């Protein structure tokens, strides 16, 4: 482990995150469950049945399916909406996480080729959307995590949401951050997922549960959907563990998205007052942001390291070297919270000695 | 459905290990503390030390958690598809990857299966030496579906040292591999070096909630961790599975003998009373096939009574066939629990029902 990440590891509290990925994390949202509640089975019966309704309904879609993971689940999504348009097709942005971080899964299991919109550093036009030819599915991550959480507009993403439908091109929703979005677009979950054919939603992430994902859309996209689960090895005998802890996560932080999001504009003014640092976007729309210091990480990791050791603070994490700069990513939870405001106003004073 | 309901409905059962409940995660989990760190995308805590751990187990350079069977097994096949540039693959008629798994290999992967023998019967070497070139050749042991049989160790043998002479790879679903370690008297080591890849459950005889190792070279499993994250597979958290199926794999890896031996005591039972039979005859393992003479429309109302009034239960789902119906029997920590009495009790009521 490197300098800065022990650093981090040793703080007594963070600005970022919900605190310490591990077991506590389950035993926590099994606690008060009966030993007696019976198992689902083979994506259906006890547990799986109830909480697929329930996020059909928080989406406003006809059915949901749980999955294991997203990348599991956006992959059939696209594969469906292929399949049923004969085009072996699909667009998305070129840092889409089926691009960049499913290594090719998308390509390497099914026989569909994507066209990436726009540019790496920033968000896909709406005329660059309108210049697509014929393809099965656009895709779009809401926000686009990779440059920070920069998201269109709702009037921008009702146009789409229409261009697509007039054209026959389906919609489909990466929200592996959707409840981070809400309190900036001042719009319910079922608002923005309207706009879509289907969607995904992950546990993991703002939530802040252990994993898990739900793909909600119309009833026959679902019934397919249930068929490649099992073709993927996906539709396990028992996935309560991530369905009981999923639904705590959420019954437990599905209102606190709001002031994740005032948190995050607070820290990034902060930040962007620090010379030789700012963040991207420099206003966030949500609980998140990208923290870039000039200097790269030879320079820069020595200083946060003292800051961080001293105060026992968690400031970063990690960093990532890119062209005269390093990066990092910060997205607000219960940590930051838990920093009374003395705990605050001194780590930022020792952090603002080093920068 | 009634006889289900039945089953359900007992205090005690002759098959598997109890109800399937959240309490199996939660007894699993009581001695591990909250401050263990998680797993993170198939490196770092708990998998590591549960993948070497089963790696060592089974004899093989590494071995890669997988959430299911269905995964690890079509990662398995594929990775010596490529390996070999072939892509045929064979097994038995009623293989797991043929009819259990909405043909995810065939839909998922450039592949092409050939099934071997008869569905009724174990695959015969005559009919393994008939099979044009192959990537490779998958072992079930026992074979499931037809109640439990298996071939002879030294079958085993010449048949490795025969795919090793062909190049054929030679993967074992050993999804009951433990179950059979009894009656063979070999460890799961000495089973599973006759094969190039291996695959065992956590769910089945021992008993916990799901999950799976893919053992193999070292290369082969690099390759199977990249199909994984392929396959949406490789969570960033899967401790709770393997945690869990540490703790059953750790109270339950020396019981198979009882379970094996336990399974003999029900066939013995079941093959005296009239008009029913078991397949095989005498169990090779902790499970066998109950067959009744009649169909489940005669056969189920006599079941679901002697439940109802023992509170034991025997059968849980009939399948109709010609002229008889029948049903599986896996022996765990079920039989154990009720006392000898208490089962003699409910056979002797079974006894004047048929």
């Amino acid at each position: 482990m490197n300098r800065l990440r022990t650093s981090f590891q040793q703080t007594t509290g963070q600005i970022s995150g919900h605190g310490k990925r591990n077991v506590g994390v389950l035993k926590t949202a099994f606690a008060a469950v009966a030993d007696e509640m019976a198992s689902d089975q083979y994506g259906t019966g006890a547990i799986i049945e109830p909480f697929e309704q329930k996020f059909a309904d928080v989406l406003g879609m006809d059915d949901a399916v749980f999955f294991p993971s997203g990348t599991m689940a956006q992959q059939v999504a696209l594969r469906i909406w292929s399949d049923e348009t004969d085009n072996r097709t699909v667009a998305y942005h070129p840092l889409c996480h089926l691009e960049i971080h499913e290594q090719d899964g998308l390509k390497e299991l099914h026989p569909i080729e994507t066209i990436l919109v726009g540019a790496a550093d920033r968000l896909m036009t709406l005329d660059e959307i309108k210049a697509l030819p014929d393809i099965a599915c656009l895709l779009l991550e809401l926000p686009q995590r990779e440059i920070g959480g920069v998201a269109p507009a709702f009037s921008e993403l009702e146009t789409i949401s229409r261009y697509c439908r007039e054209r026959g091109i389906r919609l489909h929703l990466d929200g592996a951050r959707l409840f981070e979005m809400l309190p900036y677009y001042e719009k319910t979950a079922a608002e923005i997922a309207g706009l879509f054919d289907s969607i995904y939603i992950s546990f993991y992430k703002g939530l802040g549960g252990i994993a898990g994902a739900i793909l909600a859309g119309p009833a026959a996209f679902c019934q397919t959907a249930r068929i490649w689960k099992r073709r993927y090895g996906g539709d396990l005998i028992s996935l309560y563990p991530y369905i009981v802890s999923a639904d705590y996560y959420y019954e437990l932080r599905k209102d606190r998205m709001g002031q994740y999001y005032e948190q995050a504009k607070q820290l990034a003014e902060q930040f962007n007052a620090l010379p030789g640092v700012h963040t991207t976007p420099e206003v966030p729309v949500s609980n998140m942001f990208h923290l870039h210091f000039d200097g790269q990480a030879a320079d820069i990791s020595p200083k946060l390291e003292q800051v961080q050791e001293e105060t026992g603070l968690g400031f970063v994490g990690y960093l990532v070297d890119k062209d005269g700069y390093c990066s990092t990513e910060i997205s607000v939870g219960d940590a930051y919270g838990e920093l009374d405001q003395q705990t605050r106003d001194a780590g930022f004073a020792r952090l603002r000695q080093a920068f």
